[PDB]
């Protein structure tokens, strides 16, 4: 709001632009984007105050050990609040107080409900039991049956009536929770009593146990009381169902409002869930409670569909499922709807309670045979009966349409909006500064980020470090909070103040540490060629290279060459080494999913091997050890993954024996787009260890004078791992434990480990061309292309060569391993000698554009210069209708091609 804060932001913006080299996350903005940027700066600063400094305060204000107990939760929270009612007002403090208050309310409600449940249970057991002239026993309970079953029914009816009246109450209340707990107690005791009456002589003692076993240990709630605690308003639970994507064309499961009625787009969806989390994972770890398993949060990340539904419907069919306690459940349950239809309930998660797979099915309307079939309309109508028509909403829908607009791109993120939409997201974790070291460092509220050339870690904070971090950061945020309101008069950051300069020097590095920079947040509709990506690469060239990689990847053109390569390569013994790579294990899991019937049949074979292991361990003479008298999980898992790898490299023709009966299915699978793309994505990962296994020395065939004769200046990287981009992709919650941890090596880490070494001549060259930079000149591509004559066992045609090398370059761009240029440069250096070779020209063209780029923006001219020379060699055999043509670089963002495959019927 304050004009002074706005002038300060404009000052630091202008100054940081003026200081810029090439490759910077700042760039000059439109005079409209300026305001959206400042608005997002202010918003995200408020988010920081509410959502990271608050949780840091909740670990500074721990200097005295309050009374703490896992059972006395309500009292522990209450005294934690009374510890801090004296603390001065501050937004992080107010947010902490309000969170603790709401959690106090919830725990109070739950404890009340459990108490009145227990008292009602005891009361009903006294009512059903005999007089004190006899002990409570099954015989007297049976003698009581004919009267007190009807008494139980009468009380149940009365309670249901009174509670249905009380549902008119506008908010949760003592009477509401009371009557609810009574109704649940009466229902459960009635059910257990009737089970006892039905119990045989062998069951009777167990049913009497189940009656006398009050849940007074409070080790888990009554299920219906858990549903009560999930109620968003008295008598109603919030249902939700999560999409794969917004299904405007029917490709995805969906559930949407159509003509006032709610409509499921498909006959069942695996992705329903009920309730909502009471607090973020940050607060969950601050309380040091168990965090909800990630299999709830992992499976989808796009906007989610939700409405309030009548709790009676949920508790009728779905309370049978929703129990957190391990009641025996299979893969499925089938529920008779009163209209004669089935509803199928599906155990889509074997640990989490509150997410459900649901399907309705029944006798197909208006058909010659009474086949039962799934029925989306029946489910829609049943929901519309049980739903409230009011307060249907889609979570984040405008956010999606105002940041992604649609499923945007087939490649890595470009700004934080695409990151937060990406599968890697989990929750936005801002970092803050730990400046009392000799040079400034980044810490979470739980731990300071250890960084190393090989490794990234956090050391958890001891108390002195928490006091340092809190007091410093709080003093800074207090200054910022003053500046927004009391202005320069209050903050005393006068224009000549050394304190003002220190403040700005801190703010700029805060706004760098989190990618709140303009390239991080602006996400424009049509990218001006001035703008730069989140790493300071030119935006439009990155977009174009991604669209190129996508188009090359989707084409079916190179596949006859690549699968010949794979068919030969699979014979090398070294290919086994590929499977122990950490990144391959990301994607063979998807092959385990695609080939589920094979993955199951194979595993059902493999589990046999345990029997031979135990047999051999018993056949060994006088075994002094259970030498292998165990189920070795790792052995079978390795052998299974090796089988799946081999079945992915060589074609389905490799199938043999009984599995030939399944071979037509596997053939239909592997020829899908996801099949081909997996097959070649695993092929290219398999290529590197085989290439390395020849250990042939470097020997480029085209010399180049500008960049050192006979060598290449490969790799060319400085290891400078970005902590924010690491933590804002889903590491395990082991990072969040308040305990020291070593972070996962996700595939994006290869995209985030590296920063250009501006001292190297190769960097100077590339900065002259002003290409994007990702991991430097690709020594991997050198090592591969040096041995192609041995991989294929003979010289390639320049057509076959350039085909393979473009598929490789598309693979490198798709996974974010390198730029276009970082591959094609070493290609042109390695292109075989021959009558149609073109690398000599390509080198001279690079030099020609270098001597320009040091003065002028090339605006994609380099890419056209390359494609002009490559395309007529690739398409040399093809008809003009079937040629490949990449998307065409333009001032506006990359537009679709106008020729060949890309138009044919697409």
């Amino acid at each position: 709001i304050s004009k002074d804060f706005t002038n300060l932001l404009n000052t630091l913006i202008d100054g940081q632009i003026g200081a810029a080299s090439r490759q910077t996350e700042w760039f000059n903005m439109s005079p409209d984007e300026r305001t959206d940027y400042i608005k997002q700066v202010d918003e995200r600063l408020q988010e920081m105050q509410q959502s990271t400094l608050s949780v840091l305060a909740a670990q500074h204000f721990q200097m005295q050990d309050n009374p703490v107990s896992v059972g006395d939760q309500l009292q522990t929270l209450q005294k934690r609040r009374q510890q801090m009612t004296d603390v001065p007002g501050t937004p992080a403090i107010n947010a902490y107080k309000q969170q603790l208050d709401r959690d106090i309310l919830l725990y109070r409600r739950q404890q009340t409900a459990m108490t009145h449940f227990d008292s009602t249970w005891r009361k009903v057991l006294v009512m059903l039991g005999p007089d004190d002239s006899k002990p409570l026993n099954a015989t007297t309970l049976r003698e009581n049956a004919v009267d007190k079953q009807a008494k139980l029914d009468t009380e149940i009816k009365r309670l249901e009536q009174q509670l249905t009246i009380q549902v008119a109450d506008s908010t949760f209340s003592q009477k509401y929770v009371t009557l609810f707990s009574e109704l649940q107690a009466y229902k459960d005791v009635n059910a257990r009593y009737n089970a006892l009456l039905k119990a045989s002589a062998t069951e009777e003692a167990a049913a009497l146990g189940a009656l006398t076993k009050v849940p007074q240990a409070s080790d888990d709630l009554p299920v219906n009381i858990s549903l009560l605690m999930m109620e968003e308003r008295p008598g109603y639970i919030r249902m939700n169902v999560a999409l794969v994507n917004a299904s405007t064309d029917g490709r995805f499961k969906d559930f949407f409002l159509e003509n006032g009625r709610l409509v499921v787009l498909t006959d069942g969806v695996l992705n329903f869930s009920f309730g909502t989390a009471a607090r973020s994972l940050a607060w969950q770890q601050q309380y040091r409670l168990k965090s909800e398993p990630p299999s709830f949060r992992s499976p989808t990340y796009t906007p989610i569909r939700s409405v309030l539904v009548k709790t009676e419907f949920v508790e009728k069919y779905f309370a049978n499922y929703l129990v957190s306690e391990s009641t025996l459940r299979g893969g499925f349950k089938a529920q008779l709807l009163g209209n004669g239809r089935k509803m199928l309930l599906t155990s889509v998660d074997r640990k989490v309670p509150n997410q459900i797979g649901i399907q309705v099915s029944g006798q197909a309307p208006n058909t010659t045979i009474t086949r039962e079939v799934p029925l989306a309309s029946a489910l829609s109508d049943l929901i519309n009966q049980n739903a409230d028509i009011a307060s249907f909403r889609t979570i984040g829908l405008e956010g999606f349409r105002q940041s992604s607009y649609h499923p945007d791109r087939d490649g890595l993120f470009v700004n934080i909006h695409e990151l937060e939409r990406s599968v890697g997201f989990a929750g936005r974790q801002y970092l803050l500064e730990m400046p009392q070291d000799n040079d400034y460092l980044s810490a979470t509220p739980f731990g300071v980020m250890s960084v190393d050339g090989d490794k990234v870690s956090s050391s958890h904070l001891s108390k002195a470090q928490t006091d340092t971090l809190y007091q410093y950061n709080a003093a800074f945020f207090e200054k910022l909070e003053q500046l927004r309101s009391g202005g320069m008069k209050a903050s005393r950051l006068f224009e000549g103040s050394i304190e003002r300069t220190a403040f700005v020097q801190q703010l700029v590095r805060l706004l760098e540490r989190n990618h709140i920079t303009p390239a991080g947040v602006l996400a424009p509709e049509y990218p001006r060629d001035n703008m730069r990506d989140i790493k300071g690469n030119n935006l439009n060239k990155v977009l174009w290279e991604q669209a190129f990689a996508a188009s090359v990847w989707r084409s079916r053109d190179n596949d006859p060459l690549l699968f010949r390569l794979a068919t030969r390569l699979v014979k090398n013994p070294a290919v086994v080494k590929v499977l122990q790579n950490g990144y391959v294990q990301s994607d063979i899991a998807q092959a385990r999913e695609l080939l589920a019937p094979l993955y199951e049949q194979w595993r059902t074979r493999a589990v046999e091997a345990e029997t031979q292991r135990v047999a051999s361990a018993n056949a060994a003479q006088h075994p002094s050890n259970p030498k292998v008298h165990v189920f070795d999980q790792a052995e079978v898992e390795r052998s299974l993954d090796d089988k799946l790898l081999i079945l992915l490299l060589t074609g389905p023709q490799s199938l043999e024996g009984t599995d030939v009966q399944l071979r037509p299915m596997v053939e239909a699978a592997l020829l899908s787009n996801e099949g081909r793309s997996l097959r070649k994505q695993i092929l290219f990962h398999a290529l590197r260890p085989v290439a390395d296994s020849f250990s042939k020395a470097a020997a480029p065939v085209n010399p180049h004078a500008e960049l050192g004769v006979g060598k290449i200046m490969i790799n060319n990287r400085l290891n400078q791992p970005d902590p924010y981009l690491i933590l804002n992709t889903s590491s395990e919650e082991q990072a969040y434990r308040d305990g020291s941890y070593l972070i996962k090596d996700d595939k994006y880490r290869s995209y985030n480990q590296f920063r250009p070494d501006f001292k190297n001549d190769a960097t100077r060259y590339m900065n002259d061309l002003d290409t994007p930079f990702v991991g430097g000149i690709s020594g991997t591509t050198q090592t591969v292309s040096n041995v192609l004559t041995e991989l294929f066992g003979g010289a390639l045609s320049v057509k076959q060569y350039w085909q393979f090398q473009m598929a490789n370059a598309a693979f490198m761009i798709r996974n974010g391993y390198h730029s276009f240029f970082e591959t094609f440069y070493v290609a042109a250096r390695y292109e075989p000698e021959g009558a149609d070779s073109i690398g000599k020209e390509m080198l001279q063209m690079f030099d020609k554009y270098r001597v320009e780029g040091s003065k002028k923006a090339l605006q994609g001219k380099l890419y056209d210069g390359v494609m002009a020379r490559v395309l007529p060699i690739i398409n040399q055999g093809l008809s003009a209708a079937d040629e490949f043509h990449p998307p065409r670089f333009t001032r506006i963002g990359p537009r679709p091609a106008l020729l060949g495959q890309a138009v044919k019927d697409l």
